[PDB]
RNA sequence: AUCGCUUCUCGGCCUUUUGGCUAAGAUCAAGUGUAGUAUCUGUUUAUCAGUUUAAUAUCUGAU
């Protein structure tokens, strides 16, 4: 059995989080090494190119393929979606703003005026 | 313990949100007494007796 924790920090740069977020999603993915070895068979010492050595011009993908990319493509967007979690209508507390936007000035005064 | 779904709670974004300047750009506000106008609003009580009138009505009188 297996065991590991994740915790949130500060978004210190968009970087740090798109990087989160690429963990994620690459411990997510699993290889067909059946593919592989398929694909492998074929083309051999192309297989491994350097930045500038090998070259063959266009590798031309199964669209059932690219459905999956599609795919993720989505579930990613909607997950990126749900980015800021809002918090319930409460009219329970007294109203001073005359709008949202007056209410969220509001809010950020609350912030930084302590 | 792990995975997923749902429910509630909390944190983080919340710049995604206060058009620029000058001599704060400059200045300041009084009243319903009289009438009338206009608009809506309401209308064109029950007999009978008389007075009256071209006829109504009015007037008078109990309801």
């Amino acid at each position: 059995k297996k065991k590991r924790k994740n915790p949130d920090l500060g978004f210190s740069d968009y970087a740090a989080a798109q990087l989160r977020q690429y963990h994620r999603l690459t411990k997510q993915i699993k290889p067909d090494m059946e593919t592989y070895e398929r694909l492998r068979e074929k083309h051999g010492e192309e297989f491994f190119p350097t930045s500038n050595s090998l070259l063959h011009g266009t590798h031309v993908p199964s669209t059932e393929e690219i459905d999956r990319m599609v795919i993720d493509l989505e579930k990613q967007i909607e997950k990126r979606d749900k980015y800021s979690r809002r918090r319930p209508y409460n009219d329970d507390a007294d109203i001073d703003y005359i709008n949202e936007r007056n209410a969220k000035f509001n809010k950020k005064a609350e912030r930084f005026y302590g």
